[PDB]
């Protein structure tokens, strides 16, 4: 079968990437994407992750994450907060064999600036979702600059794993719950709203057809499924698992059972071994399609396993993706 886009008019690199993707776990090898946060931008996104790992495994991460959004920053103007010079690496990532991810630690347009972690009213939440409002214009401000990055993104045909609005079960972002696994059914309605509204800008309002839409909840918080937006606004769904055991991860057949493709969208020790970890994907979560690690304490080049999570025959890494000018075959 043909696995498509959620966006019918997602570029043809795209399409062939996402049909690609969902796949991978039909595969006796090469059918775990590694991954590996690289930073923020202008701020600590570099390419130093990357290298440590080929120094560590003559390897690269497949997929190399970038966040554009220093959202604890108070500026001039909400979306200063916004950043997109990482651009430029995550561009030759791709022309070098692997994959971008892009994530926003979005600041706060309840607020002036800011207070990506101050939690917001619902009535505030309305006001975001309203571009009538001093809030909702801040948002659309800040959604421009971030659709201004990405455009220079596909200008160059890239396709872009799009993880917007992440642990939104969690109750430390503005944008999710306000308190610790306390269900808010006003507040799972607005979120939806607000992911439709951020789909629907990047999509029509700004034609871009090169996106990946990622749905990523925390591991370590219920409701993971009860803020899902919907199987037509969804490419992969997937889990941001921070844990000492890889054995005990929670959601995994909550998120498989929606049928869209699944990845551990970021991981890292709770505080640790990461061969034990693809040896979990293995036995407990063999459709995962992908997995991005964390940086600074979390990341494989300083924990234990670099080697054997690398040269796993299950993990497929940069240069692993093309064979020549085009993907490497599907096993249907
Ligand atoms: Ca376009
Ligand atoms: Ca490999
Ligand atoms: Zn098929």
């Amino acid at each position: 079968h043909t696995v498509s886009p959620v966006n019918p008019n997602a570029q043809q690199t795209t399409k062939t990437v996402m049909n690609w993707l969902a796949h991978l776990p039909n595969r006796t090898e090469n059918r775990v994407l590694s991954g590996a946060f690289g930073g923020y931008s202008h701020d600590t996104f570099s390419m130093a992750e990357a290298d440590r790992i080929r120094s560590a495994t003559g390897q690269s991460p497949a997929i190399y994450g970038c966040d554009y959004a220093r959202g604890w920053l108070e500026t001039a103007n909400i979306e200063d907060s916004i950043d997109v010079s990482c651009n430029g690496d995550l561009m030759s990532y791709w022309k070098n064999g692997g994959i971008p991810q892009i994530s926003l630690h979005l600041a706060n347009p309840a607020f002036q600036s800011g207070h990506f972690k101050t939690p917001i009213t619902n009535d505030q939440y309305k006001n975001i979702l309203d571009s009538a409002t001093a809030e909702g214009k801040r948002l659309n401000a800040m959604l421009s600059k971030i659709a201004d990055g990405l455009q220079e993104l596909e200008n160059q045909g890239v396709p872009v794993l799009f993880r917007p609005l992440h642990e939104m079960n969690g109750e430390w972002f503005w944008w999710g719950l306000t308190s610790y696994n306390q269900k808010d059914n006003e507040r799972i309605s607005l979120y939806k709203q607000l992911y439709k509204k951020i789909y629907h800008y990047m999509t029509d309002t700004r034609g871009l057809d090169h996106l990946i839409w990622v749905y990523s909840p925390d591991a370590n918080r219920d409701f993971k499924t009860d803020f899902y937006p919907g199987a037509s606004y969804v490419d992969i769904v997937g889990l941001d698992a921070y844990f000492q055991d890889a054995y005990s991860i929670n959601g995994y057949d909550q998120l498989t059972a929606l049928n869209k493709p699944f990845a551990f969208t970021e991981v890292g020790p709770q505080t640790f071994d990461y061969s034990l970890f693809i040896n979990a994907i293995k036995q407990k979560y063999p459709k995962t399609i992908y997995f991005l690690a964390w940086n600074d304490e979390w990341s494989a080049a300083v924990n234990k396993g670099a080697s054997a999570l690398y040269h796993d025959s299950w993990t497929l890494n940069k240069g692993e993706i093309w064979n020549g000018d085009s993907l490497t075959p599907i096993v249907e």
